[PDB]
């Protein structure tokens, strides 16, 4: 069970300790999503293209709170990373989705992330991963902040670093 | 399983986030113990005089790492405080014991804590709690740091606040 902390407490430092707490795995990610949307989010599901998470998505994330989640590559001598999608059903029946991609091979790939509000209840799956990763303009994990109007009177402001031990911090707020 | 982070990452803010993650309970405590003793610690056990914890002590806390732990009122409708002792067996065969006491009723009680190294492997129990509280001069949760040489070439510096939403952070280092 991932933690649900005060929105204002989410920071790079909290995410870096989550990363430290995961241990010396080659590819891992600490994810923080601050809910300032004015609507309560209810965990829907996650989908991992590569890797796993030892924890589950926090069930409820009220406005003013942030969820902490993490993921990592499958354990053992396997050249893979941590890539997946987490989805939350918003109070209005729409789905907030977050993509994270921490590849094993940095010679040909880079870190990417994305966030999007889908209409209606949309579970995370292979299609959503492909949609978010290839066709819906993901942001690079480039050690820089990125802001995007999500429609529905909200916007996201997020940051993801460039390394294999990644942190992804996103704030969803009212436009 | 409580988190094991880099010792230099342990801070009041990290502990404050651990507290928030426990949700709205009247009595709860976030404990952080940074091992800079020069010796590896192996979890021994915990003893709760009041309250409980929904996690266990991280098994191994090597030099340079800090353990994160927590406690709270009893599982159930019965409102209590969070009072107990956690014990770690150091590399030399001696036991690092830590007392934390967050009472239910502040009219007659206050926050207290204590740190002490026992000779040999000594499991936390009712007796160790009695000793650390009634016999061995515990420190008050008075928003102040307190230093005490522990013997074995080590000292402890700790801080605890005074509220029912308690934070106790201790650094064990070379004297």
């Amino acid at each position: 069970a991932g933690a649900v902390i005060d929105g204002a407490s989410l920071s790079f430092d909290i995410l870096k300790t989550v990363l430290e707490a995961l241990g010396n795995v080659k590819r891992k990610i600490a994810v923080g999503v601050d809910n300032e949307s004015g609507k309560t989010w209810t965990a829907l599901n996650t989908y991992f293209r590569s890797g796993t998470s030892d924890i589950v998505l926090p069930h409820k994330v009220p406005h003013g709170k942030a969820l902490l989640y993490n993921g990592q590559k499958d354990r053992g001598p396997v050249a893979t990373g941590a890539v997946g999608v987490l989805a939350y059903l918003m109070s209005d029946g729409n789905t907030l989705a977050v993509l994270f991609s921490v590849p094993y091979d940095y010679n040909w790939y880079s870190n990417w992330w994305n966030v999007r509000i889908y209409k209606g209840k949309r579970r995370a799956d292979q299609r959503m991963y492909e949609e978010l990763y290839y066709n819906l303009s993901p942001f690079r994990g480039d050690n820089g902040w990125h802001t995007r109007n999500l429609g529905y009177g909200l916007k996201s402001r997020g940051f993801m670093n460039s390394s294999g031990h990644a942190i992804l911090e996103i704030h969803v707020s009212k436009a």
